[PDB]
C-alpha cells in the first residue's frame, strides 16, 4: 500500500508541521498558493523542513507555475546532503508535476529554488509525497474532486 502524505493543498501560511529553512525569498499567500518571491542575485529557495521525521524515496506531486526555471531538491539535514530531483521550465499556467525521488537517503527538506537567480516568482499548491513511484501515483487531490 502506498502512503500518500498531503503536505498542503491550499496554503494560507506554512504547511502544518513544517518550517521554511530557505533563504533569499519573501513568501506570501493568495488563491491558495504559496507564492515565492525570490530576491535577485540570491538564487533563493524555499526549503520546507519537516519538524519531525523524514520521507524516503517515492515521489513528489505538486502544481506549479513559474516565471523562470525552478530546481527541485531534497535534503537530509543530518548528513548535510542535498539531491537534485528535477529542473522545470517556465510556465505561466499551473502544471501538475509528479517526480520520482531517487535519493538514497531519507529526506526531511523539500526545496524549490530560483535556479537562475533572476528573482522570478514561483507559485505552488497541492504538494503531496507518495512512498510509491511517479508512474504508479494515483492523485488523491484529483480524486477527492471527482
Amino acid at each position: 500500500r502506498a502512503t500518500y502524505t498531503v503536505i498542503f493543498k491550499n496554503a494560507s501560511g506554512l504547511p502544518n508541521g513544517y518550517d521554511n529553512w530557505g533563504w533569499g525569498c519573501t513568501l506570501s499567500y493568495y488563491g491558495g498558493a504559496m507564492i515565492i518571491n525570490p530576491q535577485e542575485g540570491k538564487a533563493g529557495a524555499v526549503s520546507l523542513k519537516r519538524n519531525s521525521g523524514s520521507f524516503r524515496g517515492g515521489s513528489l506531486r505538486f502544481d506549479m507555475k513559474n516565471e523562470g526555471k525552478v530546481k527541485i531538491l531534497v535534503e537530509n539535514s543530518e548528513a548535510d546532503e542535498k539531491f537534485e530531483v528535477e529542473t522545470i521550465s517556465p510556465s505561466d499556467e499551473y502544471v501538475t508535476y509528479i517526480l520520482d525521488v531517487d535519493f538514497d537517503l531519507p529526506f526531511d527538506r523539500i526545496d524549490f529554488q530560483d535556479a537562475p537567480g533572476n528573482g522570478d516568482r514561483i507559485w505552488i499548491k497541492n504538494l503531496v509525497h507518495s512512498t510509491g513511484s511517479a508512474d504508479d501515483f494515483v492523485d488523491p487531490i484529483n480524486l477527492e474532486h471527482h
